[PDB]
């Protein structure tokens, strides 16, 4: 557990103010200039700056329980102060410009996971993530979906409008009920057959001939071609 070594203001600790601004809030404290305890930052179990302005999350692994982290549409473009969080199972960081998600390689505890718009091309990184039962991988430039072939407790996931090609990776993913893969460039569905629980397979704007291996999934609801 990482811990502050006195009472510090809130503004040393999270210097971007944004962020600042919320931990006042998380804290109950009347301003970002206040003093915290590490038993302060300790109770914060959740954070939300959603379209804020942050830039850095610097102070961030002081937050030993965090739970929820939801920092959507804000400009972070590094993530090491993330890396020794050991209970964060939500963690939204859809809009950033990341450009890569080495630094959450280690967050095991992550269950729902949103990258969309991050400017990521390789998905690498989440293949340690066996807690991932959400990820969102939208509006990306990612090509391969090798790495989460051992992400077997994925119920949702979402890759529409990346350059994704081959489905066989999903092939062991037999608790997935959605799969959004709109605009990419997939001909094969062969490995969906052994996806038994799909519900809503959505596969618009793709380069798709043969839906044969959706003829015995009974549980679908909607797939969706162009």
């Amino acid at each position: 557990a990482e811990s502050i070594a006195q009472p510090t203001p809130i503004n040393v600790i999270f210097p971007d103010p944004a962020l600042a601004n919320a931990v006042k809030t998380a804290t109950g404290k009347s301003n970002v200039t206040d003093a915290v305890t590490q038993a302060d930052l300790d109770g914060i179990a959740t954070l939300s700056a959603f379209n804020t302005g942050v830039t850095t999350i610097e102070g961030i692994q002081y937050l030993n329980n965090l739970i929820g982290l939801e920092l959507k549409d804000n400009q972070i473009t590094d993530l090491t102060p993330l890396k020794n969080l050991t209970k964060i199972t939500e963690l939204e960081l859809s809009g950033n410009p990341l450009k890569n998600v080495s630094a959450i390689a280690g967050l095991q505890s992550i269950k729902t996971l949103d990258l969309t718009s991050t400017q990521i091309t390789d998905v690498t990184p989440l293949a340690g993530l066996s807690n991932l039962q959400v990820l969102y991988l939208d509006l990306n430039q990612i090509t391969n979906i090798s790495p989460l072939a051992g992400l077997t407790n994925l119920q949702y996931l979402s890759i529409g409008n990346n350059q994704v090609n081959d489905l066989t990776p999903l092939a062991n993913l037999s608790k997935l009920t959605t799969l959004r893969a709109d605009d990419n460039k997939i001909s094969d569905i062969s490995p969906l057959a052994s996806l038994p629980n799909l519900i809503e397979v959505h596969l618009k704007d793709n380069q798709i001939s043969d839906v044969s291996p959706l003829a015995n999934l009974s549980n679908l609801f909607i797939v969706t071609l162009t």
